[PDB]
């Protein structure tokens, strides 16, 4: 009863459906728009001590107000790399989903994920897990040591053709957030800590030259194709105390000061309530019952001997898109009936059961139709005449349900 991170993308790739499932179809966040924020990088660098900090910030706000914690006490790991081969290759998230009210009242789910993979352009693959994750995040967060090296930038390429092809056909950027952490920065009298020296870190990186390879002068000119927004963040050393410890688990106060203090600024900045960013696709956000369509529709193309053709990636992504419609399509319908009919409430009379199918079948209809679909309407109506068809069996057992209280 404990929570703890899951394995959801494991070694070709399989997806463990029914661990995400039983997170992401939870009955107080299925229906939730969903926050989906990654960490994604090289193994043994820092990527489990930022995920700690961010759940503290997330059981701080749960239950209060000094997050960062006690200076006296010590720091305990959450436990992210806890499993046995822990550089292996893959995706977590983690058990607990938090739910935050945005300003205005509106509840969002927010998720936080763990991308790791070798992460170094040669022979073998995990630009399968950097896909796949940065595919269903809303803020990926690149996590690099000291800079931000041509080879860094070279492993982007894998998205470069899909942004473009996504813009010249549907006339939108296919990704939201991507932010580059540059760990351990030292050059602070040329570029501060924190986010305005990065985004002048960045902007200077990103700056196309003669010098660099081809392909890495198509990255720079494409990564604004794939992203709605790209950013930088340069954060501190945190001590050597924490940078040669297996476990860190020494008090607050022996971290580095100023590790501490752009900690402070970092977190706040992707997890405070009125910055938290939900998932969207083709423009319309996406819900926890939509997420796992997504995880579900992206590990098939990825499991051939090559990388999908950024064709499949969009198709993939068009049928996950619709999919994720009929099934909030679907939930309206039988939400509503069950609370009507369902369990050992009183038998209803065919006409007044008839009515209410009829009323809650065109409630759920008009929300698949009136969400916002890729595809066009051809393809759009095949996955609402198969809405239609699990409706009609839902209808029956229903039926069949109230029937069975009937007196004689
Ligand atoms: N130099 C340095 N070391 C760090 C930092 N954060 C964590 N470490 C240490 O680096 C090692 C690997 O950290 P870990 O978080 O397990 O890396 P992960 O594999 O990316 O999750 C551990 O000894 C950590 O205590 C950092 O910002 N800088």
């Amino acid at each position: 009863s404990k929570p703890g991170p899951v394995q959801v993308v494991l070694v070709s790739f399989e997806l463990d459906e029914k661990a995400l499932a039983s997170i992401l179809l939870q009955d107080h966040i299925r229906d939730l728009d969903v926050v989906v924020v990654s960490v994604a990088g090289a193994f043994r660098k820092g990527k489990s001590f930022i995920l700690d900090f961010m759940l503290r910030y997330l059981y701080s706000q749960k239950e209060s107000s000094n997050w960062l914690g006690d200076p006296e006490e010590p720091l305990t790991g959450f436990s992210w790399r806890g499993g046995s081969d822990p550089e292996t290759t893959g995706i977590q998230i983690w058990s607990e989903v938090f739910t935050v009210e945005k300003p205005g009242g509106k509840k969002v789910a927010v998720v936080l994920m763990d991308t790791q993979g070798a992460f170094d352009s040669t022979v073998k693959d995990c630009a399968t897990i950097f896909a796949l994750s940065t595919m269903t995040s809303s803020v990926q967060i690149y996590n690099l040591s000291q800079n931000i090296q041509e080879d860094d930038l070279q492993q982007l390429q894998l998205f470069t053709e899909y942004g473009r092809l996504a813009m010249d056909e549907i006339f939108q950027k296919p990704f939201q957030t991507l932010m580059f952490l540059v760990r351990d920065w030292s050059f602070p009298y040329e570029y501060s800590y924190g986010l305005q020296g990065g985004m002048a870190f960045l902007d200077k990186r990103l700056q196309v030259k003669e010098h660099q390879h081809e392909e890495i002068q198509n990255v720079r000119n494409h990564i604004h194709s794939c992203f709605s927004d790209v950013t930088c963040f340069l954060l501190p050393h945190p001590g050597l105390q924490v940078a040669t410890s297996p476990d860190f688990d020494g008090k607050l106060k022996d971290i580095a000061g100023e590790f501490k203090e752009q900690l402070q600024a970092l977190i706040p900045y992707v997890l405070n309530p009125s910055k938290l960013m939900e998932k969207e696709i083709n423009g319309s956000k996406v819900t926890c019952r939509g997420l796992l369509e997504y995880f579900k529709a992206y590990i098939k193309i990825y499991q051939g001997e090559d990388l999908p053709h950024p064709k499949s990636m969009l198709q993939a992504t068009a049928e996950a898109n619709n999919l994720a419609a009929a099934a909030s399509a679907k939930d309206i319908y039988y939400n509503n009936m069950e609370e009507v009919c369902g369990g050992e409430k009183p038998y209803l009379s065919p006409d007044i059961l008839e009515e209410k199918h009829c009323e809650f079948k065109q409630l759920a209809l008009d929300h698949f139709k009136k969400t916002k679909k890729m595809g066009g309407k051809d393809f759009s109506f095949r996955y609402q005449q198969e809405l239609e068809e699990e409706i009609k069996e839902l209808y029956e057992n229903f039926c069949k349900h109230n029937g069975s209280k009937n007196v004689f």
